[PDB]
């Protein structure tokens, strides 16, 4: 039901019941966000849809998989000797945003409830934006907080356990988290203290702001000012990252 147009350049969701609670929801709700440069931004609804600006690069997950110019275009990639057309800074910016934008939004006592690489969008300037496009429509399990998956319990802890694991698949260039693990197999090994590993591409200090924001004690774990800070203070060093280059052995995540 979504359509391009140029109601300047953007997307709207045709909507002609349960959806019309969820349709009178949605628009309040995004009435609410406001603006910001890391949000999603809608133009209106109209009575003739809902209408937002368009991003011409698609959602976060997407990205970062067409990313993996190893298999989208061996010759180049090994020519260059790089894993993704992506870069470590790029990458860091990504997760900047995000963090910039959810911060915006948590002081708003806004809280998400989905956060997840194929709920951001990477619109004009490649800007990451916060969305949602909707969850049988099973539960996100994988990016779910402990506490959400035992008592339904969302907050910006939550989000925030969330975001970690986002951070995760943008590290990890859209791998999918627990790859090859069952999703009941979660809700045992969770609780046990078990997380996601560090991936190889990866700098300590991204992992450790990715543990962080998984710590069993909701009130452990950092705000998303705290994470745009220290991802910030990345960005802002000489150091490398995230590790994009090739190497005789190297691998992707699974997906
Ligand atoms: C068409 C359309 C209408 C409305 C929203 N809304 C949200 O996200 C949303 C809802 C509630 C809360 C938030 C939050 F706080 F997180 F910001 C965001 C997204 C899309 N866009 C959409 N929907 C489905 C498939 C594809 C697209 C799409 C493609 C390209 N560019 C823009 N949109």
């Amino acid at each position: 039901q979504v359509l391009k147009a140029r109601i300047m350049d953007a997307a709207i969701k045709r909507m002609k019941k349960d959806d019309h609670r969820d349709f009178a929801g949605e628009l309040e709700v995004l009435c609410k966000l406001g603006h910001h440069p890391n949000i999603i931004n809608l133009l209106g609804a109209c009575e003739h849809y809902l209408a937002i600006e368009y991003a011409p690069h698609g959602n976060l997950l997407d990205f970062l998989r067409k990313s993996r110019v190893l298999e989208t275009d061996p010759a180049f990639a090994i020519a260059n000797s790089t894993a993704s057309t992506l870069s470590s800074q790029q990458l860091l910016h990504f997760a900047a945003d995000v963090a910039r934008g959810m911060d915006y939004l948590s002081q708003k006592q806004f809280i998400h409830r989905d956060l997840a690489a194929r709920n951001i969008l990477v619109g004009e300037n490649y800007v990451a934006k916060i969305a949602d496009f909707g969850l049988m429509g099973r539960l996100p399990v994988r990016w779910m907080a402990i506490e959400s998956l035992n008592y339904s319990v969302y907050t910006t802890n939550s989000d925030v356990w969330s975001y970690g694991v986002l951070l995760w698949e943008i590290v990890s260039l859209g791998g999918t988290p627990y790859c090859g693990m069952t999703c009941a197999e979660l809700y045992e090994k969770l609780p046990q203290g078990y997380r996601l590993e560090k991936p190889l591409n990866c700098d300590d200090e991204v992992y450790d702001l990715m543990r962080q924001c998984w710590r069993e004690k909701p009130y452990e774990r950092p705000s998303f000012a705290q994470i745009l800070v220290s991802l910030n203070r990345m960005l802002e060093e000489r150091k490398t990252y995230v590790n994009t280059t090739l190497y005789e052995k190297f691998t992707y995540a699974g997906i």
